[PDB]
């Protein structure tokens, strides 16, 4: 317990408080990047899943991919107010052991390829657990850090716990090939030239690094309704809650979909080898883009940025094989751009909601806009996971009635314009 907390004071902070913070700051984010990491797991286990024993349908594997999604959007605003109460440490520590759960647990369904659907609906919510750490690890961080050095924290924070994407989705493809815990009884299953498939390792790998993680979150950690349910009804936290599904919501749905539907319509080649530029360029460009939304303008980045994604958007129908060109690199290059404009909109539309909600809420109020403010980038935030449970769904429910992406396609195109048209009109 960190009594006599007070940071702003150069003093404290240049002499005693920088390093507490600094310290906190690193063991925070570790954490966070795991989170990241066990949260989207499924976008890498299901395109294997089929080739190990199991016999599931294409609309089921993208409902798996989207599934966790519907868990974490929805628990980010109770874990936010989780935190002051059991402190930063102790629900560091808690809600980081607990993916040990989920972890060991899908590496033992792998395993049995008699194992049911349903149960790999409770692993993809038990896995969906781990997006809620975003909005306890950014709640936590920030009081460690100056009022005004809360920037470059938040970003460095967020910035790298969005990577665990990235780095998950290559990590896991990688260590499958490799017999690491055949000493525990772990089933491979061979294949094309000597490839000897082990499929629990892409989830029995983050146990040990998910226990390191816990014991530094108990050891190196610092512990140191009522507005929000007003700042909620607002009729402007709804306009804006929708861009940033657009835009983080189209990182977190193509994170999780786009290895499948690569997967679907390109049986042909291998994406594990290389879905990973996609979230990687996608994390890279977001905090990219926060620097230059507010050092080139807000709204006219986010508006620029929708123009490319609906113009990647209607790209994305001239490669898919059958309705146009069935070419595989122009394909990827399309989603690349993508997550691209996913990314660097991400960040435009963050630092938009901001100088929207700190402006325009703050002429009514100069430190309880604030609060307002920081209600709606939660609530935002929260609503903007819930966008990666409808992107692979889509793909899902259009594969599952038509058999195509098209169907789900065409609602993307929509969607992009009627995004560009509304940041045209009021913003």
């Amino acid at each position: 317990l960190l009594r006599d907390w007070k940071p702003e004071n150069p003093a404290f902070w240049e002499n005693k408080g920088k390093h507490i913070a600094r310290r906190n700051l690193w063991i925070s984010v570790s954490c966070l990047l795991l989170a990241f990491c066990v949260w989207m797991l499924f976008s890498a286990v299901t395109v294997n899943l089929n080739k190990i024993g199991f016999n599931f349908t294409t609309d089921q594997l993208f409902l798996l991919t989207a599934l966790p999604s519907v868990s974490g959007a929805l628990l980010r605003v109770p874990y936010s107010f989780m935190v002051p109460i059991f402190g930063g440490r102790r629900w560091t520590v808690f809600s980081t052991a607990i993916l040990i759960i989920p972890c060991v647990w899908l590496g033992i369904a792998v395993q049995n390829p008699n194992t049911p659907f349903g149960i790999f609906i409770v692993i993809a919510l038990l896995c969906g657990f781990a997006g809620a750490n975003f909005a306890s690890s950014m709640g936590n961080i920030s009081f460690f850090f100056p009022k005004a050095k809360q920037g470059s924290a938040l970003g460095i924070n967020g910035g790298l716990g969005n990577l665990g994407v990235s780095v998950m989705q290559l990590v896991a493809p990688l260590v499958i090939f490799v017999p690491v815990f055949a000493f525990l009884g772990v089933n491979g299953v061979p294949q094309a030239d000597g490839s000897v498939m082990s499929l629990a390792n892409a989830a029995w790998i983050w146990v040990p690094l998910l226990a390191i993680a816990t014991i530094a979150a108990w050891s190196g950690m610092n512990d140191i309704i009522a507005d929000q349910l007003p700042v909620l009804q607002r009729l402007h936290l709804w306009l804006l809650s929708l861009l940033y599904l657009a835009t983080f919501g189209s990182f977190i749905g193509f994170s999780a979909g786009f290895a499948m539907l690569a997967k679907t319509q390109f049986p042909d080649v291998n994406i594990l080898r290389l879905a990973f530029f996609g979230p990687f360029i996608g994390a890279i460009a977001r905090s990219v883009g926060g620097a230059i939304s507010d050092k080139f303008g807000g709204v006219r980045v986010t508006l620029i940025n929708f123009i490319f994604m609906a113009i990647f958007s209607a790209l994305l129908f001239l490669t898919l094989p059958g309705t146009g060109s069935g070419n595989f690199i122009a394909f990827y290059a399309v989603f690349m751009g993508l997550f691209l404009t996913a990314g660097l909109g991400s960040g435009s539309t963050f630092q938009m909601i901001a100088v929207i909600f700190r402006q325009i809420t703050i002429y009514r109020a100069h430190k309880e806009a604030v609060t307002e403010t920081a209600a709606a980038l939660g609530f935002i935030s929260a609503i903007g996971a819930v966008g990666g449970f409808f992107i692979p769904q889509a793909f899902g429910m259009s594969l599952n009635m038509t058999g195509s992406p098209v169907g789900a396609m065409k609602v993307f195109l929509i969607f992009y314009i009627v995004c560009v048209l509304l940041t045209w009109l009021v913003y």
